[PDB]
RNA sequence: UGGUUCUAUUUUGUUGGUUUCUAGGACCAUCGUAAUGAUUAAUAGGGACGGUCGGGGGCAUCAGUAUUCAAUUGUCAGAG
């Protein structure tokens, strides 16, 4: 089937409170008649080193 | 030095019983006699005191940290 060609991708950005907001990716998955993509991952956590933030 | 108390050999006939004579008991106060009378204080002991020492004990608190487990947290093939 693949398991790549459904995988949208994403934007990591962080507290303005910080240096380089810029952090990387991230990979989640779309839907159907009735349904959503966008909470079916968002809660969740990201954790990087003070570093590529300060 | 009393007194006190016991006597009970000895003579005023004597045998026994008051009771006075002399002599032995014994005692608490009593003026007198005395260098008046109490062994060191075991590098044996027991104790007190003083600074102390110690992971000696009990009752309570206190912190480390690993393990296991579970949540949260991520990544993704074998792990043991």
């Amino acid at each position: 089937v693949d398991p790549f060609t459904r995988k949208e991708w994403f934007d990591i950005k962080a507290p303005s409170t910080f240096e380089n907001a810029n952090v990387g990716k991230t990979l989640v998955n779309k839907s159907t008649g009735l349904k959503s993509a966008s909470d079916a991952l968002k809660g969740r956590v990201v954790e990087v080193c003070l570093a590529d933030l300060q």
